[PDB]
């Protein structure tokens, strides 16, 4: 067992001075003063740095210059160390692969490639997000409420192997009710995302099951006077977390300050980025366009938004600079607010005695000094 | 004389066996009934909510009259006609809006407003002009002219900041409306001297991720207080719970009366109690104390104290008018 | 099945007007549009009453004339169901039997009481709330963290018993972190109530496992500038649940309402009330005191308050005209924020699919109008 | 001359790559780097953060003096030393106490600041009066002189409410303090016109849960401004965040400088943002725009816009006081 201590520790709940933060067998032992600490027990300094959770982005597609997406080679394994890795660098310990998805045999590779990789990875990528296929695509017959034979089998697929499927986005007012209840009911978090859903069909949603919005404000209706749609419906409905993209770039920081005042604690940043976070990547492909990188932007070849470049750490530094949030109150949207919406705050989401030891510590200018994961430290600067 | 057993709310709570002392058009006192005046005249509330007289600071007409629509129809004949009307659904007090863009008219509005002042104190408080510069001689004037036009609504794209700047000196609320103003362009506008803005939602840009427009800005700006049409039909009601909670004590319930709103005060306290979510205080407030104070007329209006006008109105549970009072006196019973 | 209809129903999350709720076989089938019901099921008329959950309240020590305390003969099956049927007049169909004592031989009959009586009475009394016997009582060795002989075999007959105890209220400052932490972890929330701590021991407290304060403001100390106390730790700590009186005089009105704006979806309404509640009662004796009730109070011989008399009902009605709260936050205070806070959330707390038919309507005036229990009505007025 | 370089803290939000123009002890713009006149000279923040001057609205000595203790104090030089100490830890703006309860030394404390006002102009902007009515003549020379009296503390149980009446009336702030007022106390002298309270928590009742007091009275009064010592010693850290997110923009940050408080107000800035949640942003209007609101000088104090005064303080991410700039001068530079 070792001790950190010498910098601001970050629990989730308060900042503590003159505090450790004691870690044995890949867990949080305790949460102490220094002077609460065994006997010689080795201490490794924090160097004045901030130490918090490790960041969980609850929705990513790719960095560290690959994809969890488009082909059968690149929804492998390798994909996800590759990408846990890049994600470390940035002060992220945990994420869900984000698969977006209409194809039948590559949402089975990407089911058997998570239940490989998590066999050999604990406490790393959780569990595969799926966004597929029900999906409003852009645009915009049944009583959506009849559930088609296609849409069963798949259903029951998914519910099958909600042991490795954290996340399933879907838009509401192309499903049934009955679907959305089946996967909620196997512990699947429904999210609400690529939809055109007015409010009412958003809150029918919401009855049937989810609990969760993918990315507010983007890939929904905008929000009128007369039809508040999807986005608004969320804004209104407290118990609904939901995922924002603080980049400056998808979402007006106005925006984000009034889902934040709206939200409370169930605001969590995410990435939602691609391939060149973390990486020197020019351009690539997702979704089946060519996406440029250059810089700042991921563009497509009409210059239209399409990608995020963002990391965890930056969104953390986003928050706190540009939407006057507190910094105690952006790392829980990073941490404890993820953890919470998806089910894993037992073992994450806070440093305290038998927690997962997955921690990052940063420079008050938001550099990353450390990285820990289930006790180890993997990114020292 | 005294008004007594019923609930009195004072704007900053709500009261009971408590009474209104009313004396030469001005609320005397709010005591408990123990400490009345003996042989003081006693009128029953019956177990009517007592009020502040309400105020609708963004109102076309109503009453079967506009001060709009053809040119004889701006008149003191139709500010009288219209406080009569307003006055049987709770709204004591209101701002006329006089939507043009021939100075003459304006000049026009400007003495009629004036003569009815003199004529009519503590009623209809001071012109609404909604118009030209919606989406120099005249700036001037309008300056001049503050001690009667209490807001004017503008796009703030439209107009350069000293425009905004000169009118908001002068003692005017400029308000933004009828604007298709991005954020910066609000921005820009509210640094300029905006205060106000004409019927949040309602003829401004819808909210995108990217742009959160006029109504983005008003959303996210602490300081704007904003009007809002509470029928259920220009705003959806998860909007204006939204509002509510991002906007605080800045929201305004306004009818926006004359496709139209058909809007009275009483209605819009009842629509908010019964589908927000907002406490019946907190309603009162909105039609009340919080357009009082965005106007400047707080030291006279706006709570049930000592010293205030005594416009008053009263209601039952179910939100049927029984009294307004005016000036002290009684102008509907029911 | 039948169906209530035509009045304004409450689910949790919003009103409804001109919709239904469908019952069947003791449990809430649907809620839905009127026009959405099954063709000729028999509608029973709200008759334009308010349709609510029905209350829940986690502290009550007596009503309808009896009390769950004192003596062994008190300390039964028939108190618990004479109790039940008191609440149901003023709409509570829930609550948790208030046991205050540190007494072994009760407290090892109220546990036996309590199986029995949940054997043959399901959805109704909860379980019990022990109160008792870590207490600060009104008055202020060890380093309180050392466990003694005799509270580790009474902490273990607690944790062995936990499937019937569904709280227990402790001050912090006079137990061991590790006691918080067994209670906890076999299922019992753990309550800070009667108690002398500072905000330093309750925030140690909330670390081992604290998630309630029981009757917020009332046996905690003052708040000060410079301490807190237990009573501003509660008021500063989000995810700490708590109750709070309504009845206008063990709270004044303007602390419930500071309390309503720190807490948020955790602040409860409870009765805390005595035999008097829902009765004709002049004089009991409760903890060993002679109380009296003369009227609206519960006075000892010394004139000094000494209890409630609060049904939910009439708590609800307070929270609403003298608390400036809206009806729709008062009724979750009273049915879903306590259901969540004792995790029986699943069950109760909303009317929706699947959730225990438990019901209660009002007039405006708050008057009961109907109390409905697993399905079945129970009082109709 | 421009200042670049820097995060620049409107009051309203955070600018990068944008400058502050400052021309004839004023704010001329706040604008795009890019947008700056050529050849005016730039004066680089070198990554400092720019605010407006910070406003302590209750201090009662620092630099070594008190505006008090023995006689000769209260002076113009008094004043003066005050506003240099001040102006090291980014304080460009104060009201002295002054404690007495002796007619004469208030009477000179007026002429004193009279004379100050004149020599020295957006700086001590006027007298703090705490006495004498603490737990005739005097309100009306009081009331005469309010053009130099910005607050008076008194203990509203102590005072007849037509007293603080005619105090708010002739424009003075009246605050509750030293005090043992119960709620209902409390609510009585908000109602005769106290719209601030000195020092939430210090010297007030502690609240129980049946007697709230003065300070339980203040949480729950919306429209009540108040102050509070962020030195982690007469506050306990928690008890602030709790009065922070019941008072909202009421808060302000004071020193109460001289078992006395030796806090400077970048040091409240720092223990506010490091030990109670509060984001700097926010933080800053705590010590700027929420007390120039407070005590009524918001028109030309407490952000950074076109036309206020060029009072302005710099800091490094460590809370060094790097400039301080006063009617657009340099009085400190580190």
């Amino acid at each position: 067992m070792y001790a950190l201590t010498q910098g601001r520790i970050f629990t989730g709940h308060e900042f503590l001075d003159d505090h450790a933060v004691v870690i044995a067998d890949g867990l949080i032992k305790s949460v102490c003063p220094v002077a609460e600490l065994p006997p010689e027990i080795e201490q490794r300094s924090l160097n004045g740095a901030i130490l918090s959770p490790g960041f969980i982005d609850v929705q990513l597609n790719g960095c560290g210059g690959v994809q969890f997406n488009d082909t059968a080679e690149a929804v492998s394994v390798e994909t996800l160390e590759i990408m846990q890795k890049a994600n470390e660098k940035s002060g992220c310990t945990n994420y869900l692969p984000t698969l977006i998805t209409t194809s039948d045999e590559l949402m089975k590779q990407g089911v058997r490639v998570m239940r490989e990789y998590l066999a050999k990875h604990p406490n790393q990528a959780l569990g595969l997000h799926l966004e597929g296929p029900w999906l409003n695509l852009v645009k915009k017959t049944h009583n959506p409420n009849f559930v088609r034979k296609p849409d069963a089998a798949l259903v029951d697929f998914l519910c099958e192997n909600a042991d490795v499927i954290t996340k399933v986005t879907l838009a509401p007012e192309m499903v049934p009710a009955e679907v959305i209840s089946k996967l909620a009911n196997a512990g699947i978090v429904v999210s609400a995302g690529h939809s055109n859903a007015t409010l009412k069909e958003a809150k029918a949603g919401f009855r049937a099951g989810i609990t969760f919005a993918t990315h507010l404000y983007n890939a929904m209706p905008y929000i009128t006077g007369r039809e508040p749609g999807l986005a608004g419906a969320i804004l209104d409905e407290a118990d609904i977390y939901c995922g924002i993209i603080a980049d400056g770039l998808h979402v007006d920081y106005a925006n984000i300050r009034n889902a934040k005042r709206l939200k409370g604690d169930k605001l969590c940043l995410v990435t939602d980025a691609t391939a060149p976070a973390g990486a020197n990547i020019e351009q690539f492909i997702f979704a089946g366009k060519t996406i440029y990188y250059r810089n700042g932007l991921c563009v497509d070849e009409n210059g239209t938004l399409s990608g995020s470049s963002l990391t965890m750490i930056e969104g953390v530094r986003n928050l706190v600079e540009h939407c006057g949030i507190a910094l105690d109150e952006v790392l829980r949207m990073a941490t404890l607010y993820p953890a919470r919406a998806i089910g894993v705050e037992k073992r994450l989401g806070t440093l305290a005695a038998g927690k997962v030891a997955n921690l990052t510590a940063f420079t008050p200018d938001f550099k990353i000094t450390k990285t820990i994961v289930n006790g180890n430290e993997v990114v020292t600067q």
